[PDB]
C-alpha cells in the first residue's frame, strides 16, 4: 500500500527509465546475470552467454530487457490497481518459466542497483523509498498467486 505522493516518486523515477528503457533493461539484466548465475540458466536463449561482454554486445539481451521493463512499467502506472496485468506474468512465471520468488527478490534489488549506478546523486532517500515499497507490493501480489498455485 502506497500513498499518493509514493506513486508520485515511483512514477517519477520511472521517467528517468522511460528515456533510455533499453540500457536500463539490459543493465538490469546484467546486473542480476553477473550478480546470481544460476538465473542465468534459466533462460534457455541466453544461457549461451559466458561473460559479461558477450552480455553488453547481445541485441537480443537488450530486446528482452524492452520487454521486462515495458511490461514493469505497465503494471506501475496502474498504482497497485493491477490484477489484470498481474495475474498473466505470475501464471507464465510460475508454470512455464518455472521462476522461484527469490529471483524477483533479486531482479528488485538489481533494479534498485542500476538506479543508483545510472542516476548517482539523483535517485534520492525518498525515491529509493518509494521504489521499494513497489517492487515489494509487486512481488507480494505475485507470492499471493504462486500461493495459490503451490508453486516454489
Ligand atoms: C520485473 C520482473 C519481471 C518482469 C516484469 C518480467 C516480464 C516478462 C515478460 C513480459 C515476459 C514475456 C511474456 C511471458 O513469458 O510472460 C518474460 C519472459 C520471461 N521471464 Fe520474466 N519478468 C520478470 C522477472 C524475471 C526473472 C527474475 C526471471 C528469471 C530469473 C525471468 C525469466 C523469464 C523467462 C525465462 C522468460 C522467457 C524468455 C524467453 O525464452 O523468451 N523473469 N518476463
Amino acid at each position: 500500500g502506497l500513498s499518493d505522493g509514493e506513486w508520485q516518486q515511483v512514477l517519477n523515477v520511472w521517467g528517468k527509465v522511460e528515456a533510455d528503457i533499453a540500457g536500463h533493461g539490459q543493465e538490469v539484466l546484467i546486473r542480476l546475470f553477473t550478480g546470481h548465475p544460476e538465473t542465468l540458466e534459466k533462460f534457455d536463449k541466453f544461457k549461451h552467454l559466458k561473460t559479461e561482454a558477450e552480455m553488453k554486445a547481445s541485441e537480443d539481451l537488450k530486446k528482452h530487457g524492452t520487454v521486462v521493463l515495458t511490461a514493469l512499467g505497465g503494471i506501475l502506472k496502474k498504482k497497485g490497481h493491477h490484477e489484470a496485468e498481474l495475474k498473466p506474468l505470475a501464471q507464465s512465471h510460475a508454470t512455464k518459466h518455472k521462476i522461484p520468488i527469490k529471483y524477483l527478490e533479486f531482479i528488485s534489488d538489481a533494479i534498485i542497483h542500476v538506479l543508483h549506478s545510472k542516476h548517482p546523486g539523483d535517485f534520492g532517500a525518498d525515491a529509493q523509498g518509494a521504489m521499494t515499497k513497489a517492487l515489494e507490493l509487486f512481488r507480494n501480489d505475485i507470492a499471493a498467486k504462486y500461493k495459490e498455485l503451490g508453486f516454489q
